[PDB]
Order: C-alpha cells, then structure tokens, then sequence
C-alpha cells in the first residue's frame, strides 16, 4: 500500500512511519514546507502509525533529537516516537478490511487529515489548533500538548485497568477534535476502508 506524506504546514517537519517493533520503508524522512514523500507499507501491516515530529537535529550518520515525536533519536524511525505527537493509525488487510483512524491518545503536536486516495470510504482528519488552546497543565514545555495519562500517570489517564471514563482533559481533545480518538476508551472514530486501499497523510491540511 502507498502512503503520500505531504507536509501542507509552513515548519519544516519529520515524517515517521513505524509499527513499534520494526520501521515502515524507511522510517522516517525530512520534509520541508510543501514536499510531500510517498511509503509503502506491507500488506498486513497490523498497527502501524505515521506522525510528525518538529524541531529535529540529526547528525550524518541520522542520529540526534527532536522536541516532539522522537524515536530513540533516529532520523528512521523502527520505534514509536515520544510523546506529544498526533497519530495516524492504520491496520491494513485485516479479514479483508483496512481499519484507519487518527488519535490523540498520545497528545498533539501538528495538525493532520488522513485520507484515502483510492475509492469507498471517507478520511478522518483532526486540524483544531490544539495546542494554541491546550489546557495549561497539558502544555508540554518542549512543544506540543501532552494526553493526561503522559502528564500524571494515573490508571484514570491511561486507562491501565481497561476501566476508565472520559476526563475533562479528554474532553478538551474531544471538543477541538471530535473526529479522533480523545482517551482509550473513547467511542471508535475508526474508519473501515476497502482491503488494499491507499492513503495520503496530510500535516497542517487546513493550510
């Protein structure tokens, strides 16, 4: 499956691509204002994620850091990245379905719709300015705005004990962004695509 990342938002950013154990293609890669890179993804790949991650520094061996999103210090990402960081998720030919949706479970840091470009179903998208109106204790100093489960650590936040309701923090990601998964247990945002369909992650899609 093709995944086109186009970064529509004015920053610079870093694209990455993983599915937590292992990277998806390469993994990551430098996107300026405007350019836009294409991936492809395994058929089966079963929770796989693409996020941003913003003001990074890498070394030419692709080593370093970034404020948001950063994964072991990777330039190609093979883990997931550090928290706040909007996610794209995806479970790709699963019984014959494409399962897509976008979460801010793991807090926010830039703007992004994720949709289909083949036929028969919609794209989910979550472009609220999120962190310009991020809750004060929610607002991670290093940039973005952090989920409340990252911020306290309480079995409420993080849902630990698969017993958990929403919380006004929750609610906050909710309200700006009805469209995205707010808290573990929030009510599925999921969008079910056709088997083997391909997609186009958009960063800043309302710029």
């Amino acid at each position: 499956a093709t995944f086109e990342i186009v970064n529509r938002c004015s920053y610079t950013v870093w694209a990455a691509a993983s599915k937590g154990d292992a990277a998806l293609d390469a993994g990551g890669r430098q996107l300026n204002s405007g350019e836009s890179w294409t991936i492809n993804v395994e058929p089966g790949t079963n929770g796989g994620k693409i996020w941003a991650r913003t003001d990074c520094y890498f070394d030419d061996s692709g080593s370093g850091i970034c404020k948001t999103g950063d994964c072991g210090g990777l330039l190609r990402c093979k883990r997931f990245g550090r928290p706040p960081t909007t996610l794209a998720e995806f479970s790709l030919n699963q019984y014959g379905k494409d399962y897509i949706d976008i979460s801010n479970i793991k807090g926010f840091n830039v703007p992004m719709n994720f949709s289909p470009t083949t036929r028969g179903c919609r794209g989910v998208r979550c472009a609220a300015d999120i962190v310009g109106q991020c809750p004060a204790k929610l607002k991670a100093p290093g940039g973005g705005c952090n989920d409340a489960c990252t911020v306290f650590q309480t079995s409420e936040y993080c849902c630990t004990t698969g017993k958990c309701g929403p919380t006004e923090y929750s609610r906050f990601f909710k309200r700006l962004c009805p469209d995205a998964f707010s808290y573990v247990l929030d009510k599925p945002t999921t969008v079910t695509c056709p088997g083997s369909s391909n997609y186009r992650v958009t960063f800043c899609p309302t710029a």
